[PDB]
């Protein structure tokens, strides 16, 4: 599933990276017509906790490109790919 591709994107994710992630996924733009993470929750939140907040919260598709486009606001462009590759495996 798309939360078990976010799992293991994000659990490659090095912790330190993760840190800042989170910090980017508080100040990513809520999707039209979705539901928000609270920051207190993504604070805490786990990075194969994340894939499946974001496929609750605002949905299967939108997981993998909110997730996506954090990774690349940290840098992390291969997992940004490598999560687009998969999405093109589903």
């Amino acid at each position: 599933t798309p939360s078990d591709h976010l799992l293991s994107t994000l659990e490659e994710l090095v912790p330190y990276d993760f840190e800042k992630f989170k910090f980017k996924l508080q100040n990513t733009s809520v999707q039209k017509e979705h539901s928000r993470i609270p920051r207190s929750q993504i604070q805490r939140a786990r990075p194969v906790k994340m894939a499946t907040l974001l496929v609750t919260y605002y949905g299967e598709e939108y997981a993998v490109q909110l997730t996506l486009q954090v990774l690349r606001a940290i840098n992390q462009r291969l997992l940004a790919e490598e999560l687009h590759r998969a999405a093109i495996q589903l």
